[PDB]
């Protein structure tokens, strides 16, 4: 009615094409992984890393199963090499490639018949090559059920995740480097030169890489472990200007000798296309807040309680009575915190009394307005929103710090700016890149567009002084690849998605600092 | 009273010129050599003659210098001396000569004849100090503005100071001459720091021409040639650069009319308001006339272009006119009454409108005023803004703001702003936009205590419209010079009674129509 009527279109604008993966393998100090039919070489630690690297979940004391549990992707001559006493993979869905063998095929070279009945729904043959596993494994029944696609082998296999399209989904390779005293390989294992057109684009940084270990295999054979991760220059531009703020900002101590860093005005890039989601990786982001909040918002609610009802107390010290009542808020009931933000958005100039009363027709609702110029005049040049509203401004728990935001169309993609006029670098920022970065995706498939990609503008841009420790350590690790984000069911109004109709999938953010 | 904008004490001190901008000529051989320190070794009747015109010449045409308008030439004692008494002073420019030797009556009386010392009383000036004591005296109301263009003549100590912090920072050119000297042995010399050298103080510069090799008529068929040179405008860069992305990047659009561009989505450029400097793009002019009078004109929260129109200012005719008022539905607005646009909403934000000449009096938010007194009192608060699109007002208005957003900021006395425009024509609107908000910036500053600091400005739609995609290939072609300064040659006891005229733009030299 005055609610937001989702398209036919609403799915496929973000159907995942591919699910992300990562990549293990182990190889000598010539870059080989075997002699076509096996591995020259027996360092059983490295055994011990690839069991509990592709075995175990992130999650603590979760223990694989088929609702929840890692993938691994492996060439068909691969899956031979593995003694059959060894197959499948316990705890994780074996997937091989194979021209010719199929699903039972697998089960049937397995020595027992009252186990092939458990490992059915462990293993599955794959008739083409890993970019057919990648699309396979990104459809609704193993994502998000399967938490980590890990390519163990094959040098084809290998050979096919360094080139595009699945290098540009590979979120990670885990090599170990064998000091062999043999060398007898003729496949190997070679990741291209930088600046190569074979790099595709992606420049791999070391992440980590272990002291130089011995092992126990009778022939104390040296060896050591390396992971590689692509280069995020996008979390790359928000972690230099933190570090700009912090060398360069200005000092200022308010009314009670708080301390800020801080600059005035900058500006920076998130890309949204094919899934992805700009979660930041150097600390961890409150998605499960960040959807929530902006669902509330785009409902246009008012009453911070449905939040904290939901384990969501963003707005908790700014919604108590006492907070209501420094405000002169003191008609207010708790946890109201008046025509703040979404109410604006959804109707902006309107008489406020109370929450949750009815407002239909009420104010302008720039949204509504801006969904339908997208859909027939996208080259229009007026399509943004304020909740900037001077004049509700005194009858607002808080006045709103991310305040305006306009869409921009070109080639079928839906781009956003934000413009946020006080900007907390560490706390806020993130958390404000995640919200309008599912802001543009909800309006893009609400409007038959392509999520494009989203503009941060920065008025005051600061870091407080507190934060400097903890913000100069966060800033020494090298960011991840970015996480995605995945519409497991959709709605027939904008207003009644809810969070958990969405999920992020491949998020391996940094551990607190 | 209380409804106007009370300017404070200090709205002079602030925007006060310190030093006066200047241009450099020289002439110089391959070796660096200008004298042996009592004359230059050289005899160039060409170079002379380029000097003469040069640092006499006003920019335009046929205006000829007078007393109320003209250049003038700072030079040092030894080189006054060196200038045969016949030739003293310099006519057609005002002769400031550096000594703390000599008094400004002690050079009249080294003239020849009493004829030449009595007319010649207001074509000299004697300064006790070096080139920086002279520029500011410069900068002082009865030489700024009526002095077009300030030349350094000469000197090695006055070249030396010239080219030395904090003096190069206000040196917009340099003329050289370099003479191809068989033998050369000076004893004073000159060179131009090279870029990225500390000397050069971050300084970039660069060589606008060259002319081609010449050969003196002095009988001696002297080879020489001219050169000019200007410190790189990295600022302006940043506008042309945009404008070059659009045009090989960008995408095709085309506006409700039909009409094409070429975009891309979000961008920023910087701009410093430091020490009264205007970012006036030199690359092609920028009607700064209109871009005043309309700024005062919002600033006032006024609502009726006929106010400009009046003025030589039609900005505003095409979207005020009775025709396209009325395409607006907008039939019982008079013609020229614009609705409760721009202006309207920074003064009186959210106040129902009805014609333009209502009393509106106290109606609506006055975010401007607000934001003046929060300047004064809390100038680290994080809420200074002010905005012109209002959802409830837009219907009424001949067409939404283009400019819609505009948040300051502190630090060190300093005043920072920042704009946010929704649309940006790049060939035509940009250039005016950043001029009339690099105005309101030092307004604001005047206004509550504050100093000029920086103008960032945030692009939403950047386009360049196809019709101009040409004629702006070719304004890229042209490196831009520097920027010029601001000066107000008096106050206001209330912002909203500024005039156009109470301020002036000194040292603009935009290049030529395209
Ligand atoms: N060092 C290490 O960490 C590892 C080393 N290895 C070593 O690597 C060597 C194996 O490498 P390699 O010969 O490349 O073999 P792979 O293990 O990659 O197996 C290749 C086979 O996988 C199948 N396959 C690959 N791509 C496709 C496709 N696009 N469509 C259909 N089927 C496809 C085919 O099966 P089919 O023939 O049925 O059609 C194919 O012949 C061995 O020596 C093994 O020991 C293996 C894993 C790890
Ligand atoms: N090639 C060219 O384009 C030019 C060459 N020249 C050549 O340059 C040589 C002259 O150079 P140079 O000896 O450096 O002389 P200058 O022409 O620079 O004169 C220096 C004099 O200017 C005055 N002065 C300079 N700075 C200050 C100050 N800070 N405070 C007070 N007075 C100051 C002093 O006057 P006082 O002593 O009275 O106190 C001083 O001795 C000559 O040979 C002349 O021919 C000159 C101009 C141009
Ligand atoms: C593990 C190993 C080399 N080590 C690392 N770091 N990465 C891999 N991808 N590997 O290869 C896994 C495929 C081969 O697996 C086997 C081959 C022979 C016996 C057994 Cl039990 C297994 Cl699992
Ligand atoms: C002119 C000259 C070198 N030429 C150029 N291009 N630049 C200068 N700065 N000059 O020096 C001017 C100071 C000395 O001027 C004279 C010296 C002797 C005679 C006469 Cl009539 C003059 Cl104006
Ligand atoms: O979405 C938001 C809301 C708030 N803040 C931060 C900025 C400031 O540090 C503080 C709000 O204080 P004021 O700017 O209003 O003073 O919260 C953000 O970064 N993002
Ligand atoms: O201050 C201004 C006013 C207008 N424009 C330009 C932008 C657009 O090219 C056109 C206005 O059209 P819309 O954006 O409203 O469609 O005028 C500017 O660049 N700056």
């Amino acid at each position: 009615l005055f609610k937001i009527r989702m398209p036919e279109t609403v799915a496929e604008g973000t159907r995942l094409a591919l699910r992300a993966f990562s990549l293990v393998v182990a190889v000598d100090e010539h870059g080989g992984i075997g002699d076509g039919r096996s591995i020259p070489w027996n360092v059983p630690e490295d055994m011990k890393f690839f069991r509990d690297l592709t075995t175990k979940l992130r999650g603590k004391n979760v223990k694989p199963s088929p609702a929840k549990r890692n993938a691994v992707v492996m060439g068909r001559k691969t899956w031979d090499s593995i003694p059959p006493k060894f197959r499948p993979l316990p705890g994780r869905l074996n997937v091989v490639l194979s021209s010719t063998l199929t699903t039972q095929h697998l089960l049937d070279g397995l020595p027992d018949e009252e186990k092939r009945n458990l490992h059915a729904d462990s293993i599955v043959a794959v008739n083409g090559g890993l970019e057919q596993a990648l699309r396979l494994l990104a459809s609704p029944n193993y994502t998000p059920s399967i938490e980590t696609v890990y390519c163990i082998g094959g040098g084809s296999v290998y050979a096919e995740a360094l080139r595009p399209p699945c290098v540009h989904l590979l979120q990670a390779i885990y090599r170990t480097t064998i000091r062999a005293s043999e060398s007898s390989c003729s496949v190997f294992f070679r990741v291209p030169e930088s600046g190569t057109e074979a790099a595709a684009g992606i420049e791999w940084q070391r992440e980590t890489i272990s002291e130089e270990l011995t092992s126990a295999n009778g022939n104390e054979t040296k060896y050591y472990f390396e992971k590689l991760i692509p280069r995020n220059r996008e979390e790359e531009q928000y972690l230099s200007l933190v570090d700009r703020i912090i060398r360069e900002g200005n000092v200022k101590h308010d009314r009670t000798g708080v301390g800020t860093l801080s600059i005035f005005g900058a500006q920076m890039r998130f890309s949204l296309r094919n899934n992805r989601l700009p979660l930041l990786t150097t600390k961890r982001v409150f998605w499960r807040g960040v959807c929530e909040e902006l669902l509330w918002f785009l409902r246009g609610e008012t009453y911070a309680k449905k939040l904290s009802d939901k384990g969501v107390h963003i707005w908790d010290d700014n919604g108590s009575r006492a907070f209501l009542d420094s405000r002169g808020l003191t008609e207010y009931e708790e946890m109201d915190l008046g025509p703040v933000y979404g109410f604006q958005w959804r109707h902006f100039g309107a008489a406020y009394t109370h929450h949750d009363a009815n407002y239909d027709g009420q104010g302008v609702d720039q949204i509504k307005a801006i969904v339908e110029t997208l859909k027939t005049n996208p080259d229009d040049r007026r399509m943004l929103f304020t909740a900037w509203n001077p004049s509700a401004l005194p009858r607002m728990a808080l006045p709103p710090c991310h305040l305006l935001a306009q869409f921009y169309v070109s080639n079928g993609e839906l781009s956003c700016m934000l413009y946020q006029r006080s900007c907390d670098m560490g706390l806020g920022v993130p958390f404000n890149i995640a919200s309008y970065a599912l802001l543009t995706i909800l309006i893009a498939k609400a409007t038959g567009l392509r999520p494009g990609e989203l503009v941060h503008t920065l008025g005051d841009a600061h870091v407080y002084s507190n934060h400097v420790e903890p913000c100069n350590e966060q800033l020494k690790r090298v960011p991840r690849a970015f996480p995605y984000l995945v519409f497991r069911r959709e709605r027939e109004f904008l207003e009644d998605y809810e969070e958990g109709d969405m999920e992020v999938i491949d998020y391996a953010p940094y551990p607190p600092i």
